[PDB]
């Protein structure tokens, strides 16, 4: 199993990005996981920056569609950014045994993003732990945009006591402010200059918040009810672990909304007060 | 620092953190670590997972002790006598911080078996298990056939969440007659005792009339328990190794169990078919 230094070096047996890990641990390397779906854009690499900047770190991305809750562009961008490792496993290395042992949430996990969909953070927590123990990183990043998806993983790994330091990372934004997904792809510049209510919303309601969290829920809301064609799904104020409501001190504003077909999330840091 | 190591003598920490620390150090200096996962109240069955343990060149050996919800000196001096220099005994509050709420969900062979009474006892095993895996990443991990559903599912944990750990699965401990050795047995009357023979001596015939086919093997060991006065068995069943359906030959399992008064005892031993 041969690693390249100062080049890109792409594995897809779990076995093998495992032994090198292992092996550039041994030598004072720190290990940086950065999971991802494929289609990069300009907000994984962010991801990939911040995981960068650690003193010593080897990089490793992990590009998985796990097929239960465009590969060489992906590379060609990692090979630019200067990412060493890419770890690309098949279906069949990744589940030889179909869904079998699996991680259960916490009751986070049937609301919000979990509501329609109740299994999704299983099928999300279970991959990430096989990378963690496929990988064994120093650190893990993850994007602020998926911000539920996030605060499980960090209860993921306090749960099942993880050496991992988990990392989130500020969403990354499009110059009037939209948040970066691929899905943004989708979009007439009919419902795409209407998508930026979802920011302007959020970054109100920040502002608006000063007079209480009963201002700033209105000021967003009144800003999505202005807008287009813009349905939503949730907005919704809690505090920074997702519990009840901020008390009335700091938290987290939440959103998701569909134009068309195509649906958004995005959220925001709140202080009350 | 790391916390105070003693090489040669029982070294308690409770803190998840300190055993974390050291076990991570002991490694970088070539020891090779060793878990054994225990609920304490030890005897000779922890013990001989205790002396396998031991057997590896360079080993250090860590007993946790920990009594597990969802599924004492005494006990450290017999780990004392025994040589073993970790152990590990957090409580409840230290190992659950935050309640229970991220947990492990077995595949479909929780539900069988043992499963069938307790039908949530293996998500808290199992959940656990990976916890003190997380916490001492030992690089082999210990466990008695004696419990052998469990040892499967364990393994199963392994493969399915890509562990680092080799499991080693320890032979049943037996008294003289054969009966295999459980806290549980303290509890018999002395015609409970006697009669608790039959399990053994079932599985043991099972295994040596074998040679003669799959429905041999279970008619010996039903004719033996049939024998005993005041043995209710909740299952009789013969399985390929990995839990699965009744193999046709080859390799395989037998498993029993079976309540005495209010005891319920279990065993089980491997197979050759025909
Ligand atoms: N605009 C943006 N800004 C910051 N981060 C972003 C982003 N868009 C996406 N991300 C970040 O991209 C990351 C990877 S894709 S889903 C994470 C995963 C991968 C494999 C298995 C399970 C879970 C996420 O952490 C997201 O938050
Ligand atoms: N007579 C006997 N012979 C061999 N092993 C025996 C035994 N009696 C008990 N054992 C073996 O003694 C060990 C200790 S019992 S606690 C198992 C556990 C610990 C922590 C979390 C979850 C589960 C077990 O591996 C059992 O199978």
């Amino acid at each position: 199993p041969a690693f390249h230094p100062g080049e890109l070096n792409v594995y897809s047996a779990p076995g093998d990005v495992a032994d090198v890990s292992r092996a550039l641990r041994l030598t004072g390397r720190r290990v940086m996981l950065v999971p991802t779906m494929g289609a990069l854009h300009e907000g994984h690499l962010a991801l990939v920056r911040a995981a960068k900047r650690v003193p010593g770190s080897v990089v490793v991305v992990s590009i998985f569609v796990n097929p239960m809750q465009t590969p060489d562009d992906d590379l060609a961008q990692l090979r630019a950014e200067g990412v060493e490792i890419a770890f690309t496993p098949t279906t069949a290395a990744m589940y030889p045994d179909g869904l079998r042992t699996t991680v259960q949430p916490g009751p986070l996990a049937a609301e919000l993003e979990g509501g329609p969909r109740p299994t999704h953070f299983a099928g999300v927590l279970t991959v990430v732990l096989k990378l963690l123990q496929i990988v064994r990183p120093d650190r893990v990043f993850f994007g602020e945009k998926d911000y539920q998806q996030l605060v499980l993983i960090r209860q993921l790994v306090a749960d099942f006591n993880l050496d991992v330091a988990v990392v989130g990372v500020p969403t990354v934004r499009e110059a009037d402010g939209l948040a970066m997904s691929s899905r943004n792809r989708y979009l007439d510049p009919a419902q795409r200059a209407a998508a930026v209510a979802l920011s302007a919303a959020l970054t109100a309601a920040a502002h608006a918040a000063t007079a209480g969290a009963q201002a700033a829920l209105d000021a967003a809301r009144a800003v999505l009810d202005a807008a287009p064609g813009v349905a939503v799904d949730y907005l919704e104020l809690r505090d920074i672990g997702l519990g009840p409501m901020p008390l009335n001190g700091s938290g987290r504003l939440l959103v998701a909304a569909r134009l068309g077909t195509t649906r958004l999330l995005d959220n925001i840091a709140i202080e009350i007060g």
